């Protein structure tokens, strides 16, 4: 069972724009979480079959990880902030999906996801 491709990050027949809460995005929210203790698991995509998880890709069908929401933000991929935070809320859900409740990589997540909500708490208004 191969993985996956990544999610798309890129897509040059997208319109563009710049706005605050985009720069926000990528300036504070991802940064931030992108330097934490525990981002190490999440800074790429899921690989299934170095980890041998044949079943990871039968139970998430909605990958995502912060490599490719950085991507995303960095190639003016998103026209919406909601679908950065989007993209972060199924990170974050995927990793309570498959893995056990009370598992590190779990407490990892939560951690992540307070840390999240925290900086979100801060985004600049449309
Ligand atoms: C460059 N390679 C890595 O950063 C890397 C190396 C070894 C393992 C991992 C890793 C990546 C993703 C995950 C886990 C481990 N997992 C772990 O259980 C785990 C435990 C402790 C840290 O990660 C399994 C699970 C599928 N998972 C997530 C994000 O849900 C990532």
């Amino acid at each position: 069972n191969a993985n996956p491709p990544p999610p798309e990050t890129s897509n040059p027949n997208k319109p563009k724009r710049q706005t605050n809460q985009l720069q926000y995005l990528l300036r504070v929210v991802l940064k931030t979480l992108w330097k934490h203790q525990f981002a190490w698991p999440f800074q790429q995509p899921v690989d299934a079959v170095k980890l041998n998880l044949p079943d990871y890709y039968k139970i998430i069908k909605t990958p995502m990880d912060m490599g490719t929401i950085k991507k995303r933000l960095e190639n003016n991929y998103y026209w919406n902030a909601q679908e950065c935070i989007q993209d972060f809320n199924t990170m974050f859900t995927n990793c309570y999906i498959y893995n056990k409740p009370g598992d590190d990589i779990v407490l990892m997540a939560e951690a992540l996801e307070k840390l999240f909500l925290q900086k979100i708490n801060e985004l600049p208004t449309e």
